[PDB]
């Protein structure tokens, strides 16, 4: 096999979505074999697997256009251990959900919430499936602050293309 090795998928950039920024950003990483910038998604293929593998862990989590950047290995996996919550109109936050989660016999490695809007929805992930299914069945349909919160897994693996 010679597929996955040099290709990093970036998030959608604003009106400033051009190779100019991609080069000025991914520049200090290695000889970019090629670059792609489309309204909605970006891609960058390095001439060296190392340069790519690094840029993926470097660029990922960066800042640009007053927004958090995101980069990954242009590719798709299978199965996961994360779930999303709904009907949770509360402030908690990652710290809150993480506190109750760990206290409820549920260890998580990643957490996220949505405070920007009043949708009242969050998302958590566990290191193992056991905790996922357990926490999902233990959290599914629960009364809290006079509100019934529910948890449901949501897998969104990029199209096969």
């Amino acid at each position: 096999g010679e597929l996955s090795n040099t290709r990093l998928f970036v998030r959608p950039f604003p009106l400033d979505v051009q190779e100019s920024e991609l080069n000025e950003i991914f520049g200090p990483f290695g000889p970019m074999k090629e670059v792609k910038i489309l309204n909605g998604f970006a891609f960058v293929e390095f001439e060296e697997a190392e340069s790519a593998a690094k840029a993926i862990e470097e660029v990922h989590g960066k800042s640009f256009a007053n927004q958090p950047l995101e980069v990954v290995y242009s590719k798709l996996p299978a199965k996961r251990y994360r779930i999303t919550m709904k009907n949770l109109p509360e402030g908690c936050s990652w710290q809150d959900l993480k506190d109750l989660a760990r206290e409820n016999s549920l260890e998580t490695t990643f957490s996220s919430v949505n405070t920007r809007d009043f949708d009242g929805t969050g998302a958590l992930e566990f290191p193992s499936e056991e905790i996922l299914v357990e926490a999902l069945e233990r959290l599914n349909n629960i009364e809290f602050r006079g509100s019934v919160i529910t948890v449901e897994r949501d897998d969104n693996p990029p199209p096969i293309r």
